[PDB]
């Protein structure tokens, strides 16, 4: 019973590209008790809507939380081409998504800032006549091929990461770049949430 939305409240929130998920299984949820700590910016849904989505019962619900600055707003829609999406996060297109942008108030204390926003402008793979491109994307629910090569923040807005690839990943080259995003004077974040209904599994209830 009670779903657990505290270690969201603790500490730096990670990069977008190193988003962090909370999966929850068999409990209760107040998903405005946990928006009302927050000031609330945007709130979109897919498939459902702000007002569905903190009032039924899921067989599972993920929350997606990092840091996110406001002004890449419209970077988050697969429309676009957009770094963000291609490279960095996708939802679920399939299951019922939400999406939040929010600020965290001054009287918010326990979530701590980071040095800046890091983002990656791009992931691609050189192929074997070292010459041809092929932008490596991101997929729902993953986590972008370049993680490995970019670390938690970007130093230097414009850095390029580069790993040679074995035969057994298919050689030639992954090439990675990062960007940075100036901190606001108060941290902006990003909430993903995406919802899945079963049969009988639907024991993610809201609290009564
Ligand atoms: C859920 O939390 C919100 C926070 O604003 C509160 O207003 C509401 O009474 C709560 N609902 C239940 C059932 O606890």
């Amino acid at each position: 019973v009670e779903c657990d939305f505290s270690p969201l409240l603790s500490g730096t929130p990670p990069q977008v590209y190193n988003f962090k998920r909370l999966v929850f299984t068999n409990c209760n949820y107040n998903l405005t008790k946990l928006l009302s700590l927050f000031s609330v910016n945007d709130f979109t849904c897919s498939q459902i809507s702000p007002a569905a989505i903190a009032s039924n019962c899921y067989s599972s619900l993920i929350l997606d939380y990092f840091s996110y600055p406001l002004s890449m707003k419209s970077d988050l829609s697969v429309s676009s081409a957009g770094p963000i999406s291609q490279f960095n996060y996708k939802q679920s297109f399939s299951n019922p998504t939400c999406l939040i942008l929010a600020t965290v108030p001054h009287n918010l204390t326990t979530i701590t800032k980071p040095l800046k926003y890091s983002y990656i402008n791009k992931c691609s793979r050189l192929l074997s006549d070292d010459r041809t491109e092929v932008p490596q994307l991101v997929n729902a629910n993953q986590y972008s091929p370049c993680v490995s090569i970019v670390p938690s923040t970007v130093w230097e807005d414009g850095d390029y990461y580069r790993k040679q690839l074995s035969p057994l990943e298919g050689g030639g080259w992954l090439v990675a770049s990062g960007s940075t995003v100036a901190m606001t004077e108060q941290l902006q974040m990003g909430f993903g949430i995406t919802v899945q209904y079963g049969t009988d599994t639907n024991s993610v209830c809201p609290k009564l």
